[PDB]
């Protein structure tokens, strides 16, 4: 099965846990504190030097954009052609541009920097918005008419700015009705209510 | 007629390593060019998706993000890995050349006087996951990931070239890194294009810093 290490937070493994939770699919948690993570042998051990780690078999990967591709390639979840794939793969750069976006204002420069970032946000969701607008009338996925690794990434992207800045999706109804529809899917609805999820903190720093 | 269309500025930048690859694989493309003065204008950054260039044709298939570029042709002309467990290798060495291409691009253009030493400093740190990467992968004879080059090589290649003008000899410290560079450099149609006046008189860079 899988195994993802990780600090107790949802962070960059948020997306992946959904996208498991809503496939069905188990896995291990192994939780790192930060005393662990201070220590150093575990940091020095990983590829570059950072957490999420994931294990499938004997297949050990870095990097969250990494994790969610080659669960996407290996459970279907990356369009139903090359064509789609390139979108799914667009749709994900630009959620990963934003959050770290994201992060950097979180980590090191919130007090300050958060009036401007949240003014800011409208122009940064509304390409999602515009994709969605493209796209079946945004009745159904991001890309296409079947869920890629790209809309849990994206969700969550969402989920998180919604408790950065409440409302910042009022003026998006297709972004609206598309959380709220995707958040609806029984397995991931069930993830998302469990302590699980809901016990962990965004982030870190205690910063949201 | 070519069917590939690269729209970027009249730098290399984020679109020396795509462009590599199309001609290290013998593809056909054509390049236009945005200056500075049209991207102020507006109107074609607006009609961007993410207010970005590059922008890339394939047909009508219109993409932006220079590594959903590398992606795409890395499907399409089969440089990604020969299963699905190389796959997943190619894009984990991807995401690191992209990380370091970030915290690159900061320096450049954010604080390169401030920031240089510092940086050069930190950089061993930086390139050694990829020698690594190449010392449990044949002995670092071959390439990034398996038997068979794939995106993440050429983009990988941009990355240590554009490093070796930032620090010349970051290398010295890392065999395989330098011969690799050096094989790859060597292969006929890419040694040539990277000769040629149509890489050699672009600037690495917007804004004049390298
Ligand atoms: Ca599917």
């Amino acid at each position: 099965p899988y195994t993802v290490v990780y600090f107790p937070v949802r962070g960059r493994c948020a997306a992946l846990r959904m996208l498991l939770a809503d496939q069905g699919q188990s896995w291990k948690e192994e939780v790192v504190t930060v005393e662990t993570w201070q220590e150093g042998s575990l940091k020095a051990s990983c590829l570059y030097g950072q957490l999420p780690k994931f294990q499938d078999g004997d297949l050990t990967l870095y990097q969250s954009n990494t994790i969610l591709r080659h669960l996407g390639r290996t459970l279907g979840l990356y369009g139903k052609d090359q064509q789609e794939a390139a979108l799914v793969d667009m749709v994900n750069d630009g959620v990963e541009d934003l959050r770290c976006k994201y992060i950097s204002l979180i980590y090191t420069n919130y007090e300050a920097g958060k009036d401007d970032y949240v003014k800011a946000l409208p122009g940064q969701l509304k390409p999602f918005e515009t994709l969605l607008s493209q796209n079946q009338g945004g009745k159904t996925f991001i890309v296409g008419d079947q869920i890629s690794f790209a809309d849990y990434n994206l969700l969550d992207l969402l989920l998180i700015h919604e408790v950065l800045a409440p409302g910042c999706l009022d003026a998006f109804p297709l972004l609206s009705a598309y959380v709220g529809r995707l958040s609806a899917r029984p397995k991931l609805k069930a993830f998302l209510a469990s302590p699980e999820y809901v016990n962990l903190p965004i982030n870190g720093n205690g910063k949201q």
